[PDB]
């Protein structure tokens, strides 16, 4: 379990920051809307990994929900190729997310698709597929991304140094773009060293989250209400 653990009690995270006031009091204040957390490895890639695993460990057992994934992750190659990915170097990393939403599926339990992430083979292909995804629809929704984001920004370079390469630290522009890429609704809870409420924002703004994430050091661990 190096790269997702076990299921812990959400308490058991005062332990990382000993005798720090406002770390203490922020997570006693989590610790009354949420039971349990899971840990992810701090590599660079923990957002693509905590969010595909926790999204997919919300499917299991549920067979319109599944279906309607499954055909949207059929489609995900043709944004691909508009973004002008080519699909003999992409066909790995597809195939990899395909071969685990298909054990969603058939398998159904939720040991099956943990021992997947913690596969270092293949849980790093699904890393990488996601990571071409978000590049992917950021680039072919560029105008959206200047309109919305920043007006100044460079999208091409952005999506080439800091999407596309494993182990590159994400910002706000990737979380939208790849819950916008996937219809992932998640909410994010931030845990910071200031004097400041415990507060939290939702990826679409309107929407029901499937998935919540707690960020605290550059770093997302999977978060259970
Ligand atoms: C989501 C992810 O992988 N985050 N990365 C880390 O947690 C890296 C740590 C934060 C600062 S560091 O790079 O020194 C260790």
């Amino acid at each position: 379990f190096n790269l997702i653990s076990e299921k812990c009690d959400i308490l058991s995270i005062l332990r990382d920051h000993p005798e720090n006031r406002i770390y203490r009091r922020k997570i006693e204040e989590l610790s009354k809307r949420f039971t349990a957390i899971r840990k992810t490895k701090g590599d660079r890639n923990c957002f693509y990994r905590a969010l595909g695993y926790s999204y997919l460990e919300s499917l299991l057992g549920k067979s319109r929900e599944i279906f309607k994934f499954k055909e949207r992750v059929l489609q995900t190659p043709n944004d691909l190729l508009a973004a002008g990915f080519e699909e003999h170097k992409f066909r790995n990393f597809f195939n990899a997310f395909y071969s685990v939403v298909e054990l969603v599926e058939k398998d159904g339990s939720v040991s099956s698709l943990l021992k997947v992430f913690n596969d270092q083979s293949a849980s790093d292909h699904i890393v990488q597929f996601l990571r071409l995804l978000t590049s992917a629809f950021i680039r072919n929704r560029a105008d959206f991304f200047r309109h919305f984001i920043d007006e100044e920004m460079d999208i091409k370079d952005f999506c080439t140094h800091e999407v596309e390469p494993m182990a590159t630290e994400c910002d706000h522009i990737q979380i939208t773009a790849l819950s916008q890429a996937l219809s992932i609704a998640l909410q994010v809870e931030y845990v910071d060293e200031m004097d400041t409420a415990l507060n939290h924002h939702v990826f679409p703004e309107a929407a029901t989250p499937s998935v919540y994430l707690l960020y605290k050091t550059s770093h997302y661990n999977i978060l259970y209400a």
